[PDB]
RNA sequence: UCGACA
DNA sequence: ATGTCG
């Protein structure tokens, strides 16, 4: 049922909106392959939406076929949509994570991926792997 | 009016 | 508490 052989993605974050960071980890191994420097400002979704997105990039990248599991269902949705539909206001203090965003979905827009996303089942597996 | 994912 | 979708 649990694609051993796959990455995972998380979000963590101080304040939502708060500082926010993300990382991937193998998830058989639990090896820690990206992990994104904190960003002073954004939300919870859009940094669940930039770990996928840095994932398929990572992925792509490395000519892996491998499956990405997150568990958040905004950021798949987004991810599906090529479309980030965050409230966040824009600001000085916000235009970093924007600029990340537009960046994210510009990717998704310029290239192919066949990866397939994945919800990770939370309820009956536990804490995703890459949990902060 | 919630339900759900974080 | 907030950020999001169904
Ligand atoms: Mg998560
Ligand atoms: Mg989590």
């Amino acid at each position: 049922e649990i694609i051993w052989e796959s990455l995972s993605v998380d979000v963590g974050s101080q304040g939502n909106p708060g500082i926010v960071e993300y990382k991937g980890v193998d998830t058989k191994t639990g090896e820690v392959l990206f992990e994104r420097e904190p960003i002073p400002i954004g939300t919870n979704n859009m940094g669940e939406f930039l770990a996928i997105v840095h994932g398929l990039r990572y992925l792509k990248e490395r000519n892996s076929r491998k499956p990405i599991y997150s568990n958040s269902q905004t950021a798949i949705k987004w991810v599906k949509d090529k479309k980030a539909k965050s409230t966040l206001v824009r600001n000085e203090e916000t235009a970093l994570i924007w600029k990340l965003v537009d960046e994210a979905e510009e990717w998704l827009n310029t290239h192919t991926y066949e990866t397939p996303i994945l919800k990770w089942q939370t309820d009956k597996w536990g804490e995703i792997k890459a949990d902060y």
